[PDB]
């Protein structure tokens, strides 16, 4: 079929800070390798100079919400992995 790319799950966000986010995410992996650093370069990356401190996980499958509540967050899978980035304090 007509594919695309990185999908995404949840975002509940705008385009802005999810297209510019998915963006460093997806070339993130796109560019490294390391998983673990492409989820900690992507916070990293945002965290930088956005909101830190920023918390991102690698994993499988990422169901709470109503548990761990945070500010902004998006869970997409990048390139043949998931990855759910959050904003907790």
């Amino acid at each position: 079929m007509s594919d695309r790319k990185a999908v995404i799950k949840n975002a509940d966000m705008s385009e802005e800070m999810q297209q510019d986010a998915v963006d460093c995410a997806t070339q993130a992996l796109e560019k490294y390798n390391i998983e673990k650093d492409i989820a900690a370069y992507i916070k990293k990356e945002f965290d930088k100079k956005y909101n830190p401190t920023w918390h991102c996980i690698v994993g499988r499958n990422f169901g709470s919400y109503v548990t761990h509540e945070t500010r902004h967050f998006i869970y997409f899978y990048l390139g043949q992995v998931a990855i759910l980035l959050f904003k907790s304090g």
